[PDB]
């Protein structure tokens, strides 16, 4: 029966193709399935997990500080392809080579796996469950730490979330493998970071705590976002329980002769061992994080080559390859690195319809300072709006919205309130002056009103009087911390509401998805129920089906394969529907499904 | 397994068509034939009965008396024969024969068998003759059974020895033929003494036919006049005939004619006679009122739907034209038009073999083609790229008659007229250049054979020049040519058909092979591969079936099968189709190869 | 400026095909052109047009009397063609013709080659002025008379016009060429018969009035129209004046046995000569003809082989060959009526487009009693409503009306108020009983209600009280000819008007149509202004335009060819034209047209 659900999904899908994959280019025909490489040996060796049982958090943070070797973190499961193909890659890529990293890169510090917009995406789009996505890495790999990325007080989400819920999605996400917190505030706001920090700290698990990077340190001309700014906020981070310090230059904006300086600093500001996040939309951030490494920072980030460069992190291999025989040599064989990238390449391949058109390097981000992973989503979106054709002034547009919001943190959810605004000021042929003007008739976005209302929190300064004074049109601001204003959320009540919704008993884990996003956890649940296990799918079966005559190998359970054969078709009949013939272990199926079209 | 074989052909043929019907015009998308409703009734004695009474002598003699002219139906031969190259199916016409015997039971007789029929069934329609005529004899117990039988020629095109025909007619009647209409291509009576005396050792009727040509009232052309068919009919009645018939085999007969004619028939010989015409003239119609009014016994028409052209005059007109007179022959004009309804709908399902023939011609005056000739060498003239001088090939053929004595052109004389005829535009050729002893030419196996005397004699006998030229070495002969083909071995010929086929087969089987050796044959492979597509209605042995249709099919009478194309897969990796089936709400799949 | 308007008749019909064509079947490519057989080269014989000449028309009728052996009119001309392709043969292919018809068949009675349909259809679908095709016509056969089909009081109309229209548009048909004017009325009432007869004999032309022929005069279970039904119409009709009187048999009824008595009857009844016209729809027409010539009729319509038979007369060369040799040989080459013949095949090959599907006899004809005419038509107004697998049941229907309207002839045009009839019962569902139940509410088509109101005149018994009374819906009917209550048309000032609205000064002939047809006319006026005189094209031409790379040529005059050559056609512009490109002899001309689609 659980069959029976596959077989109609398969069946819905190959006559009604998969609506994010039916508008866009397809891969190759002849197209190799991806080959998991045979793992040399028996058992896994002992590491940075087992280091995390053992010493507990502050003294793991510690021993990185103390180690000699730079140690790595891989992106590829996350920001990777978040940056490049839109955060659609499957569990089923993902879990399938966990192991393989588990036997083949021991050494490695973590793997960035999760969090991010994986959890709405993975759900919204891909029709599968992130905790399940979680867990089937923790079983791979129960050797490496498992790292996430958490939008401080906005979770998952894109919203402020009451202080018990932060609290709550934090306990789940530990319970579901998660050993390595990588948080972050959008305005840098550290008051905004404490319940996280705390609810981190308290599951006993690591609180690596990151300071945005936005500016120019050695620009005298930007003085807002000197050295002393990042060093305070190192200091306070500390101060507010931090088991690790990060920098997350969401825009790839450092540059290496600014890397010499802030990590020499920031080591000098505080114990804590300091880890590295960069994206590579420049072209030279492959130099600013080797900077960084000989300035002596304790962890760096990178994406497998295959998923490498451009608006994602800079290539693994070849930053390993740089450093290979120097006194912070990794450890790590480059042999085994490209065995993973060149099976993330034919990974990649059947990702094709989320390919950007982007062609390679920007000096462009300079002036703009989208995210490695906006950039993309912005484009198509001024794409949406009819703008291909005025990009380049789209990104005007998004440089003077920045000053003029004050010169602030663009990261999600931030970046976001800009784009929405940046749009706009194209579209509807506003200038910065005619946007903060008395006589003009603006009518700004839900996003925008939102965040100068302080839904997104505080910067330094606070926001600009006069833009706000027109955005809120009655509205009047708070500048308190946005969960202190907000109700405590009863949970026993709201586990009603979803549970009587769905007229069974959810999950622990259940119940945080639709606490994080309730509508989407509601239509993934019906979706669930309707087809079932849709995970387990390779995926040219997932988004275009089956050819005709193709056979299939499906592991719906364990050691339990089904072999399904699409053997034909029928035409359209009277009542509207289609008939799919699928032949299902030897025996005959016919599966009735609507002709959406 | 009954059932398998059937689903087989269903999908060979949904995948690839028909060959007699994959490159031609479609029927409408859109009406299935409907057999008319039962009346209650059970059926009337008619001519059967009446015949089985008599014996066909006196019979004969109850046709002659009767004052209401008697009619033939042709539908079911000529008619299709003529109109539609013969390719009308048994399930078609077995479907009908119970109204006809409910609702017009009145008429003389359906000539349902013979002539192009015997072959054309088996070779171009997967179906045994045999089983059409038993079905149609179980339809219609009370009216005569009628045949057109080429004499010497069987149903076949060559003369066969004595005792093979011997043999095919003693089948016949076993099978249900009751009528003889039997005639020979050169109204040569020698030849026709063996069919004949086989009618009557089966004390079947025998209706000796007389050949119509030429003009009996253009004084210019005196070997076809009065005398030649008053003494022919003399001669046929002495050769021990029953009945006698006019074939009008190409519809040259004219009103002014059979009113001369048939007087002076009735007035040579007290047997009754019978009147066969075609319509490609336009007027035949008045040809078969004027032989009315002068007494003929019997007539032929065949029903609207299928009458005009190339075919007989119209059935339904002729009776109205008569209804009320002293001669009306008392059939029902509204079961007539029922009837012709039906026959309309089932036409159309044969739209793939429809000519291209607007109307009447005049031109068939001058020519001569037989009516069931027209159309079969048209096509064979589209086939040497000709279309556009098919009025030079008409002259040719007149001129081809002229030059071989001037002789009656009709199965299976028509067939080698215009074999020649053909040949003349072609190879460019006057009939002087034809006979011409400088100019070497290559004259057809139809014409050699003919000339040698195995199609049998002409009054005169045979242009010697013309002999002797395409004779080029070979001595002709003059005599009856079974007098000469030695006696068949009929015991042998039986086992070669018995060990090829691996089963013993029956008398009737035995008579197509005889018949037709290579086609009974390969007849027989396709009935154990692709078993009784007679049952199959006539769209779908054909087309095969369309996405989510629903057959009905009769395997056994009291068992219906349901039959459903729901799927078929796109072509394997081996070169198979895959169709997939509903049968008795039972799942089924049948691999057929793609022969794209 | 001609030569302009040509090209851009060919270059619209190029690219968008003619609305009458370009959604039927298409002639065969390969398509051998009509060509006029080669004449001998011996003068033209005096014939019956000279006879005329000398003798008037009384002593004319005479001497068709005293005439032993029977004469033939050929139909080919008109009634073939309106009943086998819809009336759509043109002047081209029909002129062309003539001079040979001239030449080679100089005892013919009469060509039938005006009126009936051809007068609207020609202007309305063929864009050509039926005027215009008769001069040639009588160009072309200086020695033979010409024939047309007059409706009486309904012109060449559908209705019923004032008597001094009708008049007047007699009078330009015996000025345009018309010797012998064939008059019916579609109700046999001499009463409205008189103003035509009276007409035609003051223009001093052949009166040949007709008496339609329906039901069974040897059928004594239907005794309203018996022998003495015709025979007194006969008399009558000479007491009006006719010169030859005719049976019309519109729709091919008459049996040989009826023709034996009827014709024996006229001829002892009246001492005029008779002329006999049918359809061959029953399939032994060809057997009445030859019945009624044995019975010494005077003259016998019929069409040549190519376009005889079914719903046309019947067959011209088969009947001469029967009458060959005897006592009334009507002394005709039937060498020539077949080269004749070949040419209109040939001809006809052209208009496959307006074939019908009629397969051959149909001896339901007795049933409907539709006039050969009607019956193609009338069978597509069907398909056209939905019926097409219910013909049966509107033939059936046809005659229930015919029978609920008191049994009445039926022909152009009663014989559309009929089918209009039997459409609505078919649709609607309703038998006679329905049709005039007290309890059930009918709209009756217009047609209906204006025959039952009196417009076509009154039938012998007048028209069933009851059905009249609920078809009239409290409207008075009346019982005078219909002529008698219309306004004389003042002639002066209707003049003026299609002046006015054409800006130019009009012919009598073109006054005449617009009398008859004054939309039609006025479009075909304008037509004419914009594409020139489309009627000199070659048929293939005229409906498909010219291929790529095709030749044509073409006369606007005697001395003129102009040759045409498409070179090339462009995409559809910006303003919605398409440019062809002609070589007119050797220049090149660019002609602009819409893109209609
Ligand atoms: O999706 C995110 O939160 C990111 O990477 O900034
Ligand atoms: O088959 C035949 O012999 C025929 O119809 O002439
Ligand atoms: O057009 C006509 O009047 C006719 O022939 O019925
Ligand atoms: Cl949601
Ligand atoms: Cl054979
Ligand atoms: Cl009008
Ligand atoms: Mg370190
Ligand atoms: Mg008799
Ligand atoms: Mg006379
Ligand atoms: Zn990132
Ligand atoms: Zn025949
Ligand atoms: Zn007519």
């Amino acid at each position: 029966d659980r069959a029976t659900k596959l077989l109609t999904y398969l069946a819905d899908v190959t006559v009604n193709g998969h609506p994010e994959a039916k508008d866009r280019p397809k891969p190759l025909e002849n197209a190799a399935r991806p080959v998991v490489p045979y793992a040399n040996g028996n058992g896994v060796k002992d590491g940075t997990k087992q280091l995390l049982d053992t010493l507990g958090p502050k003294k793991f943070g510690e021993w990185m500080r103390n180690e000699k070797r730079v140690l790595l973190t891989d992106t590829t499961m996350r920001d990777g392809h978040q940056s490049l193909l839109a955060t659609r890659m499957r569990t089923y890529d993902i879990a399938r080579i966990a192991g393989t990293y588990s036997h083949a890169l021991p050494n490695l510090l973590s793997l960035e796996c999760w969090g991010g917009a994986t959890f709405d995406v993975s759900m919204r789009f891909l029709t599968e469950d992130p905790w399940e996505r979680l867990a089937l890495i923790r079983e791979g790999a129960p050797n490496l730490l498992l790292q996430m990325l958490l939008r401080g007080a906005n979770g998952v989400g894109y919203t402020n979330y009451p202080d018990n819920v932060v609290k709550y999605f934090v306990r789940q996400a530990a319970k579901g493998g998660i050993d390595l917190f990588r948080v972050f505030d959008c305005l840098n706001w550290v008051e905004n970071m404490r319940v996280s920090m705390d609810a981190i700290a308290e599951e006993n698990k690591l609180c690596e705590a990151a300071i945005c990077y936005t500016g120019d340190i050695l620009n005298s001309a930007r003085p807002k976002y000197d050295l002393k700014y990042y060093t305070n906020l190192a200091v306070e981070l500390e101060k507010a329980g931090a088991h690790i310090i990060a920098v997350k230059d969401m825009a790839g904006l450092l540059k290496p002769a600014a890397a010499k300086v802030l990590f020499k600093a920031l080591r000098e500001a505080t114990g804590l061992p300091i880890h590295f996040h960069t994206h590579d939309t420049s072209g030279i951030a492959a130099a600013t994080v080797l900077a960084a490494v000989e300035a002596g920072v304790d962890a760096v980030d990178a994406a497998m080559d295959a998923l490498s460069g451009n608006t994602s992190q800079p290539c693994l291999g070849s930053i390993v390859e740089a450093l290979s025989g120097s006194e912070r040599d990794p450890g790590l064989d480059p042999a085994w690195i490209r065995r993973i990238s060149f099976y993330w390449e034919a990974v990649r391949n059947q990702y094709a319809a989320f390919e950007s058109d982007l062609k390679g390097p920007a000096s462009e981000v300079y002036l703009h300072e989208m995210p490695g992973g906006q950039f993309t989503n912005l484009k198509e979106q001024a794409r949406s709006l009819g703008l291909e054709t005025r990009w380049h002034q789209v990104a005007q547009a998004y440089a003077d919205a920045n000053q003029m919001f004050g010169d602030i943190v663009k990261v999600t959810p931030s970046s976001k309130v800009v784009g929405d605004m940046a749009l706009m000021m194209v579209s509807q042929d506003l200038t910065v002056a005619d946007v903060v003007s008395p006589d003009r008739e603006v009518s700004f976005p839900e996003s925008v009103v939102s965040m100068l209302k302080g839904d997104l929190g505080q910067p330094p300064s606070g926001w600009p009087e006069a833009l706000q004074k027109k955005a809120l049109k009655g509205e009047k601001p708070y500048t308190v911390r946005p969960g202190s204003l907000l109700k405590e959320a009863d949970l026993d009540a709201e586990r009603k509401v979803i549970e009587k919704k769905l007229e069974r008993e959810v999950s622990d884990f259940e119940f945080a998805s639709y606490l994080m996003y309730p509508k989407v956890f509601t239509d993934f649940a019906l979706a669930s129920d309707t087809y079932g296990p849709v995970s387990v799918l390779p995926t040219p079966a997932y988004f275009y089906g089956l050819a005709d005559g193709e056979e299939l190998f499906a592991d719906i359970e364990k050691g339990k394969t089904l072999v399904i054969v699409n053997q034909a078709v029928s035409a359209t009949d009277s009542q509207g529907m289609v008939t799919v013939f699928f032949e299902l272990n030897g025996q005959p199926r016919r599966i009735k499904v609507p002709d959406r079209a």
